């Protein structure tokens, strides 16, 4: 069985790097921080490091580390993410905006030295150039929402389907489907969970310091929804 929670019993740094491509107009963020799955708490700053982030922050939020979710102990033998660790897991999805473009993302989570990293490349497609995305047409924040996840047996690892209900300037909602499948890198033993759901919250900010377009982010993702019996 695999040793990989015991790299996530303290506070973790994290690297994100993200290549950008949507409807042509390429992008980069680099993001740093720190996680505490203990308390299931995310810290990070992004940085467009390429100037003008050309989408809203918000929609970048899913994409830009799911092993920092706090699993309650009765709930530890169903954290695939952080029993692939340190050699990683592959996190795809598929990012469906209602009425608009779809995203495709590809991202690695892994241990590099001491540090979690998360490396993304996005491609965006097919968006309105004056929709709610490239218009820029979201507010800045971030709804609390639950993602259920299963095992996927037939790949080794977990998928996950859920609907992001992004928050539209007008007081309209602008949906993105998101469909999401995470493999292990290595060929050690992972764990495949039973169902359940992990419960997320977000604060975004800015900080008044910065010139570049940026994100402040604090996130809090908690797993649930296992039923605790008395058998403990």
């Amino acid at each position: 069985v695999s040793k990989g929670e015991e790299l996530f019993t303290g506070v973790v740094p994290i690297l994100v790097e993200l290549d950008g491509d949507v409807n042509g107009h390429k992008f980069s963020v680099r993001g740093e921080g720190e996680g505490d799955a203990t308390n299931g708490k995310l810290t990070l700053k992004f940085i467009c490091t390429t100037g003008k982030l050309p989408v809203p922050w918000p929609t970048l939020v899913t994409t830009l580390v799911l092993c920092f979710a706090r699993y309650p102990d009765h709930m530890k033998q169903h954290d695939f993410f952080k029993s692939a660790m340190p050699e990683g897991y592959v996190q795809e999805r598929t990012i469906s905006f209602k009425d608009d473009g779809y995203y495709k993302t590809r991202a690695e989570v892994k241990f590099e030295g001491d540090t979690l990293v998360n490396r993304i490349e996005l491609k965006g497609i097919d968006f309105k150039e004056d929709g709610n995305i490239l218009g820029h047409k979201l507010e800045y924040n971030f709804n609390s929402h639950n993602a259920y996840i299963t095992a996927d047996k037939q790949k080794n690892g977990i998928k996950s389907n859920f609907k992001i209900r992004h928050n539209v300037e007008d007081g309209s909602v602008q949906l993105a489907d998101h469909y999401q499948q995470n493999t292990p890198i290595g060929d050690g033993p992972v764990l495949l969970p039973d169902n359940h759901y992990l419960s997320t919250q977000n604060a975004l900010s800015k900080d008044p310091n910065e010139k570049r377009d940026h994100m402040v982010l604090l996130e809090f993702v908690t797993a649930a929804g296992i039923t605790l019996g008395m058998d403990e």
